[PDB]
């Protein structure tokens, strides 16, 4: 349990002109909730698609005069929706935004990643520090495995900065809007994902420890000065591309 609802109508106008809506594009909106965005966002289309958890809340969209007849709702968790199927059916990339539960906001952006050129772009409202970790460069506390995996994945820009007060009711920290977008070109590709999603998640785990001590287990002292780092180095220290350096080496070795 936990929603907060967006009560601001120039916040939502700002919102939707920033994600801006255009027919023949398929959005889908996780947690319409009370509509909010919904309203603005379908009143410019003629079709949307939407996944909303709470079964009261998805019934009502259903019944909506307007929406109504332009939707197409989902009754379930996000997690468990293959959107590389949904864009598979829709015959295009699929641009996701909404207000995503607090429990599931950094499993969901993970989820969402893996279906790579099935999302077009994300506009997301999400707890600030969860913002921050995001778009976080290295030496710096909010720097961490998700910063590493999501720019590995997706540019990621800060969009709008959204106080408590526009909800009802306000929340207990600030809020911002992001908008991630799948790299038409990585860059920094790499060979197997599963290895750099790996490495980050050793090395996060010791964030104090040094990559030496942390991660000693997968590279030796040789190959790690042979890429460049400094095995004194703490996971917070180590850039987005020395990582993917890393994740290629083991790969490739
Ligand atoms: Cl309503
Ligand atoms: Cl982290």
């Amino acid at each position: 349990f936990g929603q907060n609802f967006l009560n601001d109508q120039f916040v939502i106008d700002s919102i939707v002109s920033a994600i801006n809506p255009q027919k023949g594009q398929a959005m889908v909106e996780i947690g319409p909730g009370l509509a909010a965005l919904t309203e603005p966002v379908g009143e410019r289309l003629d079709q949307l698609t939407v996944i909303e958890l709470d079964r009261d809340l998805a019934a009502r969209l259903q019944t909506h005069p307007f929406l109504g007849p332009k939707l197409t709702i989902y009754q379930q968790d996000a997690m468990t929706f293959n959107f590389g199927e949904l864009a598979e059916k829709m015959g295009q990339p699929l641009r996701v935004f909404g207000n995503p539960p607090y429990n599931i906001s950094t499993p969901l952006m993970f989820h969402l990643f893996s279906y790579t050129d099935a999302i077009a772009d994300m506009h997301f409202m999400l707890q600030k520090e969860v913002v921050n970790r995001l778009v976080a460069g290295p030496n710096s506390k909010a720097y961490g495995r998700l910063s590493v995996m999501a720019q590995y994945y997706c540019n990621v820009i800060p969009v709008l900065e959204v106080p408590p007060s526009a909800f009802t009711p306000p929340p207990k920290v600030d809020s911002a809007v992001v908008r991630l977008v799948p790299h038409a070109t990585m860059p920094h590709p790499v060979k197997d994902v599963r290895v750099l999603s790996r490495i980050t998640t050793e090395a996060f785990n010791q964030r104090r420890k040094t990559i030496r001590n942390s991660l000693g287990n997968l590279f030796s002292v040789e190959v790690l000065t042979g890429m460049g780092i400094d095995p004194a180095m703490r996971a917070e220290n180590i850039s987005v591309a020395q990582y993917c350096q890393m994740a290629n080496y083991l790969a490739e070795n």
